[PDB]
């Protein structure tokens, strides 16, 4: 197959560098165009910095979808990587015109925009991929499989967290990290959240947005058990760089995974010794392998994870010219995300009331 | 100093073997008496087993207390290891007749008795000590100290948990929820103001909760109103006995896991995170006083228990005391009981915040 | 069963540990003791331990004889003196039929170690060597599984023991032995020959504070195994890090004493398994030396107490499950320390 | 600024060098000699989408034609097995083409001595892919000891066990050796080895124990130890190294590469992390994402490719480090000194 002609909006900036890495890694893409800043001097510079044909460097995402859709050489797919109050204005321009969009988390900035974009995205024939990179890890996907086959039986408990420390001093945590924890939660567990209760705080004086969240969680009944969970996210917890973690408890055993040591999945069958499952090592399931690149003991990590999303989206894109083993996060996952955030905010404002 | 003559009620069962080791370990106590059972056939079997003078093996704590108070050679303190509904009953007899009581947790089974049992201990001139064994660990006491000095600044978050997996196939809140609550309040040194809970009885036929999820709001302090979470559970395959506490403040954070009780993870904001060790570099006075062997030689669960017996020993010698002596009181016990009550009250009300 | 009357010569951290290891299981009661040479310290300590002053001696020789006569006389004695005072103190109690629990290592000199093995053979009282570290339940699970061929035939037996305390009689004899002895206890193998490079890193220090040692074991289940041993007193970051890893044809095992309740077992071509004290897949040999449920950490003392109790059990006799470190163990221990010091002085020569 | 046209010889682990190369966008891969049989070569040029103009079946030819081209590769990646290294590399070195070669240097001490000749002659760079020297913490570890953060070095304890074959000293022993030297800042002086081939029918070794003696440095005459092994179940890829000095200690395991364990004697042990607090400049330059976002084994590999790149750009920075022909040589010597010493029942060799 011919590499996918890829554009970018936003970037210039870790998150730009990450997406561009994610797309070089498995060599499924070539990055040929970009509107990476709204103020032209900066755009032109950034293109200059990436080696982009200046023919091919814009400063208007709207201008850039119009021309590129005409171009015979035009982009086949676009990574949207603006701040999220702009995800919707941007993606609808490309989806509108048959260009696949690979969008960064969370979906939007408001529930209103989330709903519109779904509609846009649903109307289009172009693919729409949401980049929840953490569902991308081999061991995270193995968990999903294991649980789907009932390796720990009915789910009773889903315990989820995501503390960081970077705002100890000096849109909030629920929307930025909280949603990842939530989405990681449902992805692994196979459950639907039915209702939640949230206590949010902005600890850091001067700060209007929530920088910590405690959330009680009630799940829809699957398999005769009505699962519960909790969720914590925080940006004021010294000692934590990026400690996303998920813990699942069934009627037959448990599964523990920590993003910071991603190559490990802790599996304990009830009545048995806990077993340490490894990426690419024994016990590694099919679903894990399909996104593994190197031998056991040879640490894959965050970028390899992000790339897993770009590679699946690719396998799908090709099939727009589809393998049922291909997974990636959808507009409905992002749909769910925004409902989650809205409801946390509504809850805490209503003093911890249950919301669905 | 002449040893402490000690009696027991109940045990004679893990629980009783543990207090007996906890008493023996530091050599502060000779165990001389005991109502080890309600049926006399056992009570004598138990006594003969513990190698006790049958003169001194009873089968009725009330008799046992009446007799030992007047007995001149008689027990100076007693350890109550019965089930919770019995504590108040058992304990009132001994505090009446002025002998000291080392009680197992929780205080009671009902709020009403706990209420009584405070009035008994408040009236008495004897000591009441409660075995929140887990507050006996040196790193747990070092955390309490560092947070008390200002080491991590004003406390913002207390994250508590306690999962076991034995009941996968009297409930979790009262059995283990308390230990966790107590650990949280012990280390962070804060007063819980209000809570909201969601309690589940996952197992079919099990009436009592076997899981709890609890949101915590603490009394403002250092100009900061902290919040927290508590999970406990008996149905979580993977956890044998995983009590844990994590504490975040304006200046840094501290984490302690009871399965590896000999370590304390201290990270000051902006700085590499440090590994704090029992009896090692960076060990503080509070830990030092309750440590017996050098760094690297693991202390543990029996030793955290023994620390509570010995802290109590110290206070007992002072009644024939150092400001350094600390042990869980009746009030700690009471808090524990208001806590369980409020969880159960809140949860019936669909997580209403309760004071 | 009447508690064993025990007396003590010597002891100091080390005296305190033994008295705890005595008290823990309620098997023993401390009646007599000669805790010092100077009679002033020896009255005082007795006074503190609340012993009977009638029972406080200041010479171990007067102690054996007197106690040996008495009908309230001690049924056993804990020897916790320095190394060069072991043989002297112990023989006096074995002569007269009172049991001896001696700390490690056996003696300060190989020659005395030979004399003592003799005194112990002749004698009809038991001789327990407190190689405490062999008392951990998870250390005994290790021995139980390897014996049964759970990890097939042993190929490698990697041992070490760094400490950091002398960063500013040396490590081999002091800690090197503990780990030689642990490797053997666990594998079931007999050392054939070694080759060793020792250092006295710190200026002014005469004794070696580090040791690297190559190892060869006797053929056994067909395979002729090897191993290495590092010990040290100058490795910052280590407090008391004894550790042992054994690899076979079928699997491998790792145990570290700083986190003693865990034993890492991986069977070949299968996911590694975290075995725990009192937990699922706690083997028999583990259970019989465990007090409390899983997840409730047991430690140094409990293990030390394990020895004391197995000593108890032997004394009450003897259940052929009751194992403890023998005189011959302490003997192999000396020969090892001997060979190493020999081997280094001849620049790494293999010795046996 | 303009990418570096790149060739490769081998592959068809080639994938890893290809990943390493793409990762930072410094190279474009244009030509290749991915196999000896001329069809398997075309096919693989085809799997990768190389212009068939530029798919070769013999390296010597490839080198020639490319050196002539105006589209000629500016660098070649030699990823063939060891015994082919020299043949290939000398053809690109001869003609001004930089060569990034995978380890080890060669399969004979003879061959090696010749490559150093070809390398030293050439004006093209010779880069040896010691990926593990690539990791940010491993460079942080080197920097600190350079800086005397743990005082004079006394111990260098290093091991590398794997489990898959339940020739070792050459396949993994050397990585362990070089990494210890890389981090430690020392020169091995002499070693005594005891090598082993447990598994029947295996001619080569699959275990090695070896004591080590370095050359007096800062008044201290360090010692170390080294174990590698391919028959040690439980171990996937257990490369690890620990260094103890007069004032401190450093520990690092490659299976959890983002953590460096620093103990300052007398003080509590510290967990140092990639891009985290207390990360150091040597680490900074080679890290791509924030603390807590784990970089790994490919990232370490792409770090060597990205320092070669920087080296190349010049020859068109005293910060830019990479493993040289010499590191390669020291390695060939090491392995020889081993086998030699073992055969002589563990004799100290130099």
């Amino acid at each position: 197959q011919k590499r996918i002609r890829l554009g970018m909006v936003g970037g210039g900036a870790f998150i730009g560098a990450v997406h561009r890495i994610a797309a070089r890694l498995d060599d499924h893409y070539e990055l040929v165009a970009g509107a990476l800043s709204s103020t032209p001097e900066k755009a032109e510079a950034s293109g200059r910095e990436l080696g982009l044909d200046p023919s091919r460097v814009y400063s208007d995402f709207k201008e850039m979808a119009i021309r590129e859709a005409k171009l015979k050489n035009g982009i086949e797919a676009v990574a949207i990587v603006t701040p999220n109050h702009v995800h919707y204005a941007a993606a609808k321009e490309f989806l509108k015109r048959g260009i696949h969009v690979i969008c960064d988390k969370p979906l939007t900035s408001t529930l209103a925009d989330a709903k519109k974009l779904k509609k846009a995205a649903d109307e289009s024939d172009a693919l729409f991929v949401l980049t929840h990179n953490y569902t991308g890890y081999p061991m995270v996907r193995q968990a999903r499989e294991m649980i789907e086959n009932g390796d720990i039986g009915a789910v009773r408990l889903v315990q989820m967290e995501y503390p960081q420390d970077w705002l100890t001093e000096n849109g909030g945590s629920t929307g930025d990290i909280g949603t990842h924890a939530y989405n990681l939660g449902c992805f692994v567990s196979g459950l639907e959240l039915e209702e939640l209760a949230a206590d949010l705080d902005s600890f850091v004086g001067g700060r209007q947005l929530d920088d910590n969240a405690h959330v009680l969680m009630r799940f829809r009944e699957k398999d005769g058990t009505r699962a519960k969970g909790m969720l914590w996210c925080s940006q004021v917890a010294p000692g934590h760089e990026n400690g996303l973690m998920v813990r699942v408890y069934g009627t037959k055993g448990g599964l523990e995974w920590t993003q910071k040591d991603p190559n490990y999945l802790w599996y304990t069958p009830f009545g048995e010794p806990k077993r340490l499952l490894t990426r690419a090592g024994a016990g590694a399931s099919p679903a894990a392998a399909r996104v593994s690149r190197i031998p056991s003991g040879h640490p894959e990590g965050y970028l390899e994870g992000f790339a897993n999303i770009y590679s699946e989206a690719a396998r799908a894109i090709y099939a727009k010219r589809a393998d049922p083993s291909v997974i990636y996060p959808t507009i409905d996952d992002g749909m769910r995300g925004m409902t989650f955030v809205d409801a946390c905010v509504r809850s805490s404002e209503r003093n911890g009331a249950w919301i669905k």
